[PDB]
Parts: C-alpha cells; structure tokens; sequence
C-alpha cells in the first residue's frame, strides 16, 4: 500500500483526525493526534517529532527529538473515536540521519525479516498467535510503607457464589464459573458471550480475518479470539491492534481487561502461544510425512532453537516478573524444556494437523502477552534460525502429562526458568544468536536488561509480600 | 542446677502448673502443661511424650511418638500466667534409645559447645544479641484467588500523620514517628516508654540480666532491649525466653510484637546483630594490640570464616523470604561481605571498646530473628572454627559508608545474597564446615534445605506480588 | 554536684532506672534507659555508647559509634513514667580520644561559658527564658502528590464558636477566647488553668524555681509559664527539661503542646524572649543610671552585637522556615532591627526595671523555641561580647509603635530577615563573631547550613502551598 | 499581537470544553507535586520582507548571529524577564530539576533540561527557531511576548554572547560545574526585586512604561508574595510541629 491509498481512504472515509501510534521498549503503543488537514505529503517525507526522553527505552533528556516516519501498510479506521479517525504504525527514526531507530521495536521486526531472506533458508516466517485475556470488574492495587495489596473482581469468579448481592446491589443468579472450568460451557455459564461478539465485530471491522472466539479455562471471564496467521511483522502489528481492540471494546461496555501471565492465583494463566513455520518460495519447509510428529529436519533444528535458547530467549518472550507466576505446573503452561505432539503440558506442542504439508507447524506454548511482540516474534526466529544453521538437535520428545512426572524422571529434563532476574543475566551472558545480522543490537540488549532490573526487578524484590506476613509475622 | 534446685523453686514458689518447653526445628518454642502434682522425679528419669509428627521438621506420623527430658538450668517462673506456672526447657530424645535427638535444635548447641571444648581452640563461645523488634498496634492479611494484601498499623506510624482521629475515635495529637527518625526523641514522641519499662521489668523479674532498652530507628514503634551476653547455650535459651517474654508483655497490654526482618518498606529492618568472642581457661582471646581495630589472628580469622561462608551461612543466620528484603542499602544492614571498625554500614562491625582486652569481640550484623538461635549461634560458631583452623584471612577492611561506594569499588567487594533460594541452593552445595564433629548431620541439613523450598520459597514464588499489578495489569 | 551525690540520691529515691539523655544538633533530647543495677562508676569512669549515625547533625554510618559521659549537675526525678525514673543529661565524646565533641550543642555551651571568663569582659551570663507555647487539643496534615493539609484544634479556639457540639459530643458552652484576646480573662474564659496548674507543680517538682504562669494571647491556648533565670549552660538544661515537662503534662491530660513559633494564622506566634545579663565578680555589669533606659556602655554595645549580627544570629535563634511565619507586623514580635524601653513592638525591649542595678538586663525578642537553646544562647552571648569587644553602637533607641512608622520612616531601619534561606546565606557568608576561641567551630557551622537547606528550606519550597491553589488554579 | 490573542482565546476554549463535559482545567504551573509542571514553551522566530532570519547553516544548531544574540538576551535578561514569562510564586514550583522545565540559564540543541532548546529542524531555513522553555500559562501571554521579544531584541542590538552551550542533562551535571553556570531564580520576590532594580530593555521605544512596570511590581508585592509568606505551610507542620 501507497501513500496515495492512505490519503484516498482518509478523504472516502470522512476522517477528521489522524492517529500517529509507535510502539515504546517493554511493548506498550504511543500514540498523539493531528488534524486531518494536518495529514498530508508533508508527513510521508519529513516525518514528524516527539520527546524520546518520555518514551521508555529510548533517549535521554539532552538528545530528546526523535522522527517518526508512517507506514502505510498498517492504516485502519479506530471503531471507537466519535470523531472519525485514522489510525497509522510509525518508525522511529533518528532526526539527523534519518536512519531507523536502533531501539524501535518495528525495526527489529523488520530487520528480523531480512535477516531471514539474506541467510537463505527461508524468505517468510509466519506467526499465529493465540493472545489469551481476562476480562474483569474491576481492579484495584496500592504500595505503602506499612501495607499493600491487590484485588480484580468479576461477576462470573467463583470466589463469588456466596455474594448476597452483585456489586450494583441486584441479586447473585449463580451460573459462576469455577476454576479451572471456563472452558467451554454454555451461557448462561458463560456470561460473556455478547461482549466477545463486540470485540469479534470490531475486529472484523478493522480488516481482521477472525478465526474463533471463546471462553478461557480461567474463572472470572478468561477469554481468546484468534484471528489469521500472518509474516513477522505484518503478525507483530496486529498483535498490537488486537490488544488496543480487546481492551477498548470492554472498557466501552463497562469492564476491564488485562493482558497479564498471571492475574489469578490457582487458576489458569494468559499465555501467548506462538504457531511458527518457515516457507520458501510459496511452498511450506516444516513438512516432512517420515518425521515424528511429521516434522521436517528444519522443524526439528527450529525447535532445538527454541529450546536451547530458552534460558535467554525468555527475556523477551516472558519478559515480566509475573510471567514466572505462570510457569509452574497444572494450568497448560510449560514448566520444562520438551516437545511433544499433542501435547499441552510441554514447551513445544505440535498440534494435530494431518498430512497437508501447509498446516503443519509448531507451538511455542512458553510465551505471555506481557511485554514486545515485535521483540518477541524477532528473538523466536533469531533462536529458530540459529537451530537450523547449526542443526541444534533438540532432547527426545516426551509424550507424557510433564505435570505428573515423578521427581527423579523430572529431575533429567532442563525446567524452564524460575524467575525474570534469571533469564535476564543469562541475556547478558549469552546473546550472540540475537546479534546475527545486526538484527539485535548490543545497545538494544543493554537498555533492555537495566530497564527490567532497575524497574521491575529491584522493585518486586525490595517490597514486602503479603504471603511474607502469613509466613512469618510470629516468628 | 540440679533437679532438687527445681523441685525447690516449684515449692517455694508455691507453682500450681508446669509449662513443658522445647523448640520445633524453624525455631518457634512449642509447650503443655502438667500439673504441680505431676511433676516428680520420674519426669527426670523417664522423661514425657509428645507427637513428633505434628511438630516441624520433626517425625513423620507412623514415627510420632518422642521423648523429652528436663535441662533444669532453663526453669523460671511465669510472668503472665496468673494460675502460678514454672516455665522448663526440655530436650528431644528419642523414645527407644533415649539417644539426643539429631534435629533437636537445643542438642544441636550443647553438641556445638561440646565441639569447640574437642578442638582445644577455645573452651567457651559467648554471644550477645540484639535482637529488635516492632510494637505494633494491628495486622491483617490474606491470600485468595483474586487479591491479597498485608497492613501492620502503629498510632506513631508516620503514615498516620493525616488521620482525623486515631483508631479508637480519640483524637489525633501528632508527635508520631518520622520514617529513620525513632532513634531516639524523648517523650512523647517515643510513645513507649512505659510500654518498654514494664518488658524490662519482667525480663528482670525473670533472672535476666538488663543493660539498656530503647526506641529503634523505624517509625511505628521499632524498639530494642539489651541483656548480658553468655555462653552460646545459654544465650540461645535466653533469646527464645526473651522473644516470649516480650511478645506477651506487648500482647498484655493491647500491643501486638512482630519480630520479622522486615515488616515496613522504606524504613529500618529488625536485625539480630551478635557479638562474638571466644575465652580460653577463663581469659579473652579476641585482643591484640597490634591488630587492626585491637583484633588478634584467632579473632581475625574467625571473622575471615563468617565473611567465606557467609553464602551457606545464611541459610541459618537469615532463614527466611522476608530476611532478604532487609539485606538492602540504607538501612544499617549489611549489603556486602566486609568488615570494619565502627561502621554500621558493614557486615561484620568491630565496636569501638578502648584497650580492655576482655570487651574485645566482632558484631555479626548479618542475622535477623526470624528462625531458629540454637541453629543460628551454632552455624556461627562452626563458621568461626573452620576459619581458625584453616586460617583464613579475610579481605581488607573497608572503612567506608558502604552503601556509598563508587561502581568500580562496589563491584569488586562480594555482595550479601539477594534471596533465600540462593542461600539454600549453596547450602545443600557445600556445607562441610557444619558436619565437623557430628555438630550438624546430614540428616537435619537435608530437613532444613527441604522445609525452606517446600514450606516458604515455592509458596511465596507462586503467589503473585501486588507491585506486579502496579507494574503490569496494562501490559 | 558529685558522682556520690547522684548515687545517694538513686538510691534515697528508690530509682529503678536511669535515663541518659544528651541533645542532637537541631535540638531536640534524645534518650535510652538502663536499669538501677546498671548505674554505676564504670557509667562516670567509661561512659556510654551510642550510634551517632541516627542522630541529627552527628556521624556518618562508617564513623557511627560516639560516646557518652554524664552530667551530675542535671540529675532530676522524672515526674511521669510509672516506674521511678532518674534522668541525667551526657556531654557527647570521641569515642578514640575522650575529647569533647565539636557538634555536641551541650559543649558549645560550655565552651561559651569558658570563652566569657577567657575575655576578661565577664565572668557570668545570665539568661532568663520565656517559652511559650499552645495547649491544643489535636493535630493532623499531610503531603501527597495531589494536595496536602495541616488542621490543629482546641476547645477554646474561636473558629470553633459556631459548633453544634464539642469533639466529644458534649455541648459547646462558649466562653471561648478571641484572637489577640487570650491575656488574660479569668476562668472559664481561661479554660486551662488547672492543667498550667498542673505543669506548674510539675516544674516545681524538679527542683525549678518558678515565678509565673499564664494564658497567653493566642486563641486556642497560648501560654506562658516563667521560672528563674540561670547562667548560660544551666539555662539551657533548663529550657530542654522545661519542653519536656510541659509537652508531657499535657499529653498525660489528654491534650497535646506544640512550641512551633507559628501555628495560627492571623494570632500571635509563640516567643522565646532572652532576658540577657553579664555578671563580673558577683557584681551586675548592665546598669549606668545616667544611660538611656538606665544601660551601661557595656550594655548598649551588647545590644549593638545582637542588632549588627542579627542578619546571621537568626540563623540560631530563628532557625526553622516557620519562625519567619512570626516575625511578620502586628503581634507582638519584632519586625526591625532596634531596641527601645518598654516597646513590645521592638527586637531588644528594656524592660522597666527602676534603679536596681541587679535587675537592669535586655530583652531579646527575636528568639524562638523552634531550634536549639544551647546554640541559641551561646550564639547570642558571641553576638554580644564582640559588640562589647568591637565597641559597636546600636542605632538609636526608637520608642515608637514600629508597626505603625510611616513608609518613609520604615524603609530607613533595617528590617528582620523575611526568610529561613537568607539567613542561612548569611551565616555561611559571615561568622567570624561565631568561631571565636572556638566556641562554634566551622564543622558545625557547615553542618547546621547543610542540614537546613537539605531537610528544611528545600522541601518546603519545592511543595506548592494550598493559598497557591487559592491564588492560581483559574489561571 | 495575533499568537497573544489565540493564547487567550485557546485557554477559553480548553477550559470551557472541560467544563461542559463534566470536568475542570488548570494551567496553573505546578498543581501535583512529584510529577510534572505545565509549561508554556515559546517557539521564537524574526522575520523580516518574508523572509527568515534566525538560519545560518555554519551556526552552532543551525543558528544565525542575530538568533544566537537573541538567545544571548534571553538568557541574560531572564532575572528580570522572568517577572513576565514567570509570573507567579507557583511558576517557581515548576522551576525544579527532573520534569523537563529549566533550571539554569543554557542553551542547547535537541535539550529538554535546557533553558532554551534549539528544537531539531534540518536544513530548511524557514523552520529554524529558539524555544524558550522557561515561561508558563500562569501569568499574561501579551506582556510574556512582548517581554520576550524586548530582550531578544535587546541582546541583538548589544549584540549580547550567549554562554557556551551545554549538551548534558543539566539535572545530572557535577556539583563543581552545575555551581559555575548562572541558575534560575528560586522565588518570585527574586525577579520582582529584580525587575524594579533593573528594567531598561522593556522601557526601549516606551513599549513598556515605568507606570505599567511599578504597578506590576506593587500588584504582585501585595496581592501574591506578601499572602503567600504569611501563611504557614502544611510542610512546617510536619516538620516543626513537635520542636
Ligand atoms: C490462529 C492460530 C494460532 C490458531 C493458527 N492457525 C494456523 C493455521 C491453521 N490451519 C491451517 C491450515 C492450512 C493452512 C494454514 C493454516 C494455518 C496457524 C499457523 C501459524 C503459522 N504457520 C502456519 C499455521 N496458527
Ligand atoms: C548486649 C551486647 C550485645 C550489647 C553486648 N555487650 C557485651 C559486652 C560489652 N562490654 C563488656 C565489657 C567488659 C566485659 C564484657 C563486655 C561485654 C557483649 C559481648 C558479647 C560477646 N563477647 C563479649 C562481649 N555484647
Ligand atoms: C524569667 C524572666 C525572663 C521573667 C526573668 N526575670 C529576671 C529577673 C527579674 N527581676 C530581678 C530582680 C532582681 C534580680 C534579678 C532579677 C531577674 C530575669 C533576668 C534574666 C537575666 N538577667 C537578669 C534578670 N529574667
Ligand atoms: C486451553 S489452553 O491449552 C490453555 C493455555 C493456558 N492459558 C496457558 O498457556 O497459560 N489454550 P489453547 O488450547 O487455546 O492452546
Ligand atoms: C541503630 S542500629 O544500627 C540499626 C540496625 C538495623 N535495625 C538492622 O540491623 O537492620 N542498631 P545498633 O543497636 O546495633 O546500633
Ligand atoms: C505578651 S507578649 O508581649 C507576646 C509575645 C509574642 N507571643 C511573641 O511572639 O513574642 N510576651 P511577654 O509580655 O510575656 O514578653
Ligand atoms: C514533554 S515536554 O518536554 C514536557 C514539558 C514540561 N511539562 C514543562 O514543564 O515544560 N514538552 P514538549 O516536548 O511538548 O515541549
Ligand atoms: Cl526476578
Ligand atoms: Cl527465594
Ligand atoms: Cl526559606
Ligand atoms: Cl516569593
Ligand atoms: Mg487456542
Ligand atoms: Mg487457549
Ligand atoms: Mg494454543
Ligand atoms: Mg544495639
Ligand atoms: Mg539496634
Ligand atoms: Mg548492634
Ligand atoms: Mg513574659
Ligand atoms: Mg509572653
Ligand atoms: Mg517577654
Ligand atoms: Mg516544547
């Protein structure tokens, strides 16, 4: 798509502002607004400024300007501004050369995908994502020196069935869900069944070829919407649209969503699976008929990737401390480093797909919606492709419940990691697969571990756990 | 003191019960009562049962049932009792050979001091701790699906400043406590005086021996008594009698005592700072002259075993979650392993006693109240001897606010651990110093490192922290 | 007084404990107690330790042991705690050297006394002190990112005419006091007269000499309450012991005291006047029957010390943010610098005395008890002396109602200081007059200039003030 | 004159929007503290027959001499100017370091701790201007712009050097050199004391008269400063209550 298209569409479409979003470090999108009469030739060759310095992960007070440059391909109207508007994706660029932004999360996507093209192996990487949500009441939190805490509240939680009244004051009609049985009854069980029609619409409304839509495992309104597989990028940025969706379309109809690993405590986490294959030329590579699983040997080295990698590349597909609140076992989370078909106890599922070569791909089940898809997506084809340049031979698969695995046979499988500070310091130990083609910069990896240690590690670990008093307060 | 001396008190005293006391392997004191009439010489030939299975890190069910046998040095008369009650130690044997128990905490300090007399080094340990604490006025908390919190309140809680009127309706008459500041305004801003008059007072009343008692630095009641140092036994018997006694005073008086590390985020943690020194024949050993800070190579080595072990060490000195959260700069705890003359900011001070060879000793800043003194004084000690006995030096003193130190010198100094995971994953890894002389067995190590993972860490790791829904509910 | 004579009064009193007392720089006593059994030679022989590192104005954490050495002269019975009490005030010392320290307030003022007799100018100063202060019935405020308050209440506040009820639901029975109109109706528009009663006895019952009490201006209150005048360093005990004795007096009857120089807006401030006297040979140095106000040459260039150092001198006798709140037209404190007979509306008044030569002294103004008497009194008395020594002539007398002098005439005096930070710049701008014989010495100085501008002056001006909202909001 | 009126006309409109919608508005400098004032940064450009002046590709920051003097009047004009550009005791709330306003007298490209930033523009001369990032909403945008532009016009006339440029984090210099470069005023009685000592760049061609200025001076005296110092603070409260 062209320049000239965005303008048509503007001027068919009545739009009377124009939406400049980019996406920040930890992964959340920016966004300010110009008039339509703003919108013009003016802003596809010179770009237009902001403050880098309020923007995390990106520039320091004294080099604060910072370009952003419109990519076309990524115009959509918002389904939510009274005033009509045009939402574009920027790139960030540097005001002086003009060069893309090293620490512009688009870019790394973008220079993932010529990564891949200039190594040979492939020239498309497709990601289906599967970004699950809860969606609550209400939520409050605080920190103080002498006390803190946390609450979500929904309708449907099953800490609920002995209300006397709703939150309104009307009456408790039952029906909650319980936990770990969101999936899948019907209303009036699943209370949610309108809302997630509002958020289907809106989607399909915003060019989104949806796939399904349903309830979640997790009690309290756990939901999931799939929609079409799409190339790295292309993937990364409807990622991103999805969430923005999702969230709006609940907070206009009076509810609140998260995206968080881990909301609830002995409930289902939110994870982001990844469904990944390569392709070449129009034909598909992960599909080998005499393979386990019917994998080809690119599948296989792809996921002896994922899997030898992991212990760093979780930095970015795990990237909160939360998300290790979602890796412990019984909730179809991973909790160590195997394949698997079938399989939804593992690291890897390769899901059931028949003999059409097309279908065939894997699942990277370890990743959250907590952080950078852009990043994420890039840092999975990184482990992904340096797997196959060096034919890294995955562990044998294990076709069992992982969950269940007696303590010496769980011993000989490496688990995934404990926690956020872990996978960080094996980043800044081991990186290099990263780094391959220039597509992760060391400054990049650098700003990436200080920022997660300096604003979320430290401050977790600093403060106080509530459980902390349960323990230990008559010590 | 012999079991007659016992028998006499109990007469004299004109007793109507006897509270049968022992410690359970984290270090809380369990007890029941007999009667007056029950209590005879056949209590000390053949000693009384109890259910090993219910009690911590003790037996398994079908192995319940122990033994217990009087140490009458340890009687006292009750304070707070009013039925007229004489308080005993026992001791844990087992109910067939009549053998100590290998996880009794009290024969894991009578084996200590026994060790030390068997290596000629010394022939007596004395210790003298400061262990501090925090008069509260309330606690609540909990843990559920959806939320969890903690709240600790205190009338001289800073936090309190703004409060129209205070808990009971009574009115606001400010003089509260600044965060760092309770160290030490007369009243009334010190709003414990009477409160800390009658915990010394009933420490007197129970044969210990006062040397001072003070408001601490934190806000909302932080406070501090000291008692005479002694022999390493003794002092742990001591130390459990002395939380007893103040957490009941406080509990008698509306007040409510915690003596966890760490119960307020931003203002001072609660230590057990305990000064060491070793006597030979009835002379010091600690003192040269021509020492730095007046410390001879017994002493200096000593120190040289604390700062080597100290990763494994702390596993008993700093037992808990919450221990780590005090292990952090600004607060006059230890953050790294040095030590230093007068210096409040190191791990291991060295006060400033004049030419006195007899007051000469090392304060271990290290250790908190929050487990077990009988294991915690004796690690120390095997900490200690390994140092005397393979002479190991410790790294030069560093006489600096340590907190204040610039990047390059920081990072050459090894930091205090940062979690109780790591302390217990070094623990299991090597832990040599503590078997010497049969002291600690594998057996208790084992029991120790499998409690903590179980019963403290797993459980806080999977429970999601409320900063995390500060930091993440918008991802 | 003697070691033996506070042992024998230990003992004649039946003390069951000793409370050590000393002063931090800004000026507030600070306290630990020790047991009966624990008082003895060793305490007068070896002292006391204590971590210099939490007190004020004091130590570094690296340098943090300090130590204590008593002062017989100050030992009283403390009239409060339940369990008889002997308080005794300490010198601050080098815990190396046993030489005084150079930022203990307690030894300025002994070095000021040595310094007076070292002049030859005189061998006694006399200073005679009237702290005021209000009886409020409670007090709250706050700061927070988004607004910030403070409120103090009193039964007899006229603010309160208009209520329903008293705070405690009882009927309002009027008879409250006017602002400017609390000196000094009888009961029960006096509504405190029992308590200063109280506080009276209180005063009398250790060992003070008393010589009037009461209500004074404010509204709300004020009162006043006058024992006999001393020499400097005696003075200044006085004055500490004084606060505590009235701030706790109320506090046990249910109210609560504040000497904060101004805590009502648009009524009086609370004062601490300096009647000041030199004394040479047991005979009176100020009185010359044929000088003005009935001074000597000695006199009038004391005053000319006091007025040509104000502009620095406040620094100490002024010395927080709000005692700028007070020296502001209207209500009785000065607002220039003059003296005059007579003159409530002067900075020095020459209280009318008639011809006793042993009664003739000034009155300092200016003071308040926001700060510290030892450095207050001393830095006066250096003020003084080298008026005395520099033979510096005050600017004539002005006996006019000087809140009433024309512009013109206003404009010609030099005013008082209009704020904390100018007298701080000054102060560190010009002390000679301070570091004389080394009475203050330049660490002090440093120490008192850093610690206002770090922990008073920055943090008030970087919070906006709610008249800010009031003047600026619809801006 | 045209920027003055629309300033007006913009906080009418903004504050009016608000209010009909449920809401109110202040553009007052500094109402939360710990977060970030409102400041009312001063792009300024001269012109002069339609074309620009303030571009010289040889400058520091692309900037002629006659920008680089205008700069030079700012800055040193800014003890008194600030009397117009920052008028109230609030705008001095704002003047702190960490939240992107000013805290010493600088000038620097692409610097948002400076005092004026010269704001990244590239080659085109057309777009090449100052920003003075001192001034806020709290005062008289009128007076603000015509205080600015008498100093600016001042220091080119004087041809007045602007101190060197720093390119740092001004908030995070070294003691020793933050110390050496002129600070902003910590107060507003500072510029008001001030502007009456010293105020003949504002006098030039009787733009401003000597009657508009004491009036200025006595209205603030009286009416702001004096209010605001006599009343206690609740900070004082919790710093002094218990002295
Ligand atoms: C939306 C989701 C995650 C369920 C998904 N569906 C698919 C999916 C399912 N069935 C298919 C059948 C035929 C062709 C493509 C298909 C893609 C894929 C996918 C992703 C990456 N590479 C290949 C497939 N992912
Ligand atoms: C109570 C505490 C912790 C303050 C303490 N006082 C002392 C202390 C202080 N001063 C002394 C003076 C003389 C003799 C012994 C002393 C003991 C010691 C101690 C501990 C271990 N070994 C020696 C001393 N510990
Ligand atoms: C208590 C106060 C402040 C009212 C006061 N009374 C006195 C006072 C009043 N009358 C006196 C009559 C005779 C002798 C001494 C006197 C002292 C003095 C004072 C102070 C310093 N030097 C001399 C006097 N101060
Ligand atoms: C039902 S589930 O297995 C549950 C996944 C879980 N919420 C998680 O990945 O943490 N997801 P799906 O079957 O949609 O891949
Ligand atoms: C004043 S403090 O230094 C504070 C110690 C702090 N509570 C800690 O050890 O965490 N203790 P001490 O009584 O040893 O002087
Ligand atoms: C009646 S007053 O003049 C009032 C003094 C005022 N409170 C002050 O601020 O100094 N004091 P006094 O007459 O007791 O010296
Ligand atoms: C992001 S900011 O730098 C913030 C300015 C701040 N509010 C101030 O007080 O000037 N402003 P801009 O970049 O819009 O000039
Ligand atoms: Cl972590
Ligand atoms: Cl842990
Ligand atoms: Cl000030
Ligand atoms: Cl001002
Ligand atoms: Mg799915
Ligand atoms: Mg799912
Ligand atoms: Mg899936
Ligand atoms: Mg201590
Ligand atoms: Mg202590
Ligand atoms: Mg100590
Ligand atoms: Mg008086
Ligand atoms: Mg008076
Ligand atoms: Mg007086
Ligand atoms: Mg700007």
């Amino acid at each position: 798509k062209t320049p000239d298209d965005v303008f048509k569409l503007a001027k068919d479409e009545k739009v009377e502002y124009v939406d400049v979003r980019f996406c920040d470090l930890p992964g959340i999108m920016q966004h300010f607004t110009i008039p339509a009469s703003a919108f013009d030739k003016s802003v596809f060759d010179d770009g237009l400024a902001f403050d880098g310095s309020s923007i995390r992960g990106f520039q320091s007070i004294h080099e604060s300007d910072m370009l952003l440059l419109p990519d076309p391909e990524t115009a959509r109207i918002d389904p939510f501004r009274a005033a009509k508007t045009l939402n574009i994706n920027f790139f960030v660029h540097d005001p002086f050369t003009l060069e893309p932004y090293s620490r512009d999360p688009r870019n790394i996507a973008r220079k993932a995908e010529n990564y891949l093209i200039s190594t040979g192996i492939a020239d498309t990487a497709y990601f289906g994502a599967e970004a699950e949500f809860y969606i609550f009441d209400s939520v409050s939190f605080d920190s103080r020196a002498n006390g803190s805490f946390y609450e979500v509240d929904a309708i449907s939680g099953w800490w609920n069935t002995g209300a006397a009244t709703e939150a309104d004051g009307s009456p408790n009609r039952g029906y909650k869900v319980r936990h770990k049985g969101g999936y899948f009854p019907v209303a009036p069980n699943d209370q949610y069944v309108d809302l997630r029609d509002k958020m289907l619409t809106n989607l399909i409304n915003s060019g989104f070829i949806l796939e399904k839509g349903h309830h979640e495992v997790g009690s309290g309104g756990q939901a999931e919407i799939n929609y079409q597989f799409n190339s790295l990028l292309h993937a990364a940025d409807d990622m991103q649209l999805y969430k923005y969706i999702i969230k709006n379309t609940a907070w206009q109809n009076g509810k609140t969503v998260t995206f968080m690993p881990k909301p609830l405590f002995g409930d289902n986490g939110s994870g982001m699976h990844c469904h990944q294959s390569l392709w070449k030329d129009g034909a598909p590579l992960m599909y080998d008929e005499t393979g386990y699983a019917g994998l080809s040997d690119t599948a296989r080295h792809y996921i002896g990737g994922l899997l030898h990698h992991a212990p760093s590349l979780l930095a970015f597909t795990n990237p909160t401390v939360n998300s290790y609140k979602r890796l412990v076992p019984g909730y179809e989370a991973p909790i160590n480093l195997v394949y698997s078909q079938r399989n939804r106890s593992a690291c890897v599922r390769i899901p059931i797909t028949g003999s059409n070569p097309k279908a065939k791909r894997l699942e990277f089940r370890s990743p959250d919606s907590s952080g950078n898809p852009y990043l994420a997506f890039s840092a999975m084809l990184m482990a992904g492709l340096d797997g196959i340049k060096n034919k890294i031979e995955p562990q044998a698969p294990v076709d069992k419940d992982l969950y269940e695995l007696p303590p010496e046979e769980a011993a000989s499988i490496p688990q995934t990691p404990t926690q956020l500070s872990d996978v960080i310091d094996r980043l800044e130990a081991d990186h290099e697969y990263l780094t391959e083609g220039g597509v992760f910069t060391n400054d990049l990896i650098e700003t990436w571990i200080s920022f997660k240690r300096e604003n979320e590690i430290e401050p977790v670990n600093i403060r106080p756990h509530p459980y902390e008093f349960a323990l230990y307060y008559d010590v």
